[PDB]
């Protein structure tokens, strides 16, 4: 188990554009395109990141390396985020994993009211944490993927996902 893997579980893989769980077009392995109705929007943003013209579509090859390039975001997000980075640094490698998770999902922007639940995870409040974080647009947005990051974030394993 490793953060590709986990994200791979939660986001599954599609090769033709999608709408993810907010009604957003995306392709992949979650990857947003744009928050646009326009469904040409979408497909300029999708040629735009495969360097070719798609027309909405792509190969398992361009999906994965989108991922890496996205899980690889998200990581350098939070290091460089003055928020996020000492919060990150004293976490184990599971927990980090469940941490890039939610960035990945929500991005910078939509972990900023986390600041009770981050303050919790640096404090190794595990079943303090678990709690507050259920508390939230994203736990009643999307309960079984929320579920399982939590069960992360409190108990340091992988049991969410085996």
């Amino acid at each position: 188990m490793n953060i590709f893997e986990m994200l791979r579980i939660d986001e599954g893989l599609r090769l033709k554009i999608y709408k993810d769980t907010e009604g957003y077009y995306t392709i992949g392995i979650g990857h947003l395109l744009t928050k646009s109705p326009s469904l040409n929007a979408a497909k300029s943003e999708l040629d735009k990141a495969i360097g070719r013209n798609c027309n909405g579509v792509i190969t398992k090859d361009e999906a994965e390396k989108l991922f890496n390039q996205d899980v690889d975001a998200a990581v350098r997000g939070i290091l460089r985020n003055a928020k996020l980075k000492p919060v990150y640094d004293s976490l184990d490698a599971v927990r980090r994993c469940a941490a890039i998770n939610m960035v990945f999902q929500m991005g910078e922007t939509g972990v900023a009211g986390f600041t009770n639940s981050l303050r919790m995870l640096q404090q190794k409040r595990w079943d303090e944490a678990a709690v507050n974080l259920a508390k939230s647009r994203w736990y009643n947005q999307t309960p079984n993927r929320a579920k399982r990051v939590i069960t992360t974030f409190r108990t340091g394993t992988w049991d969410a996902y085996k």
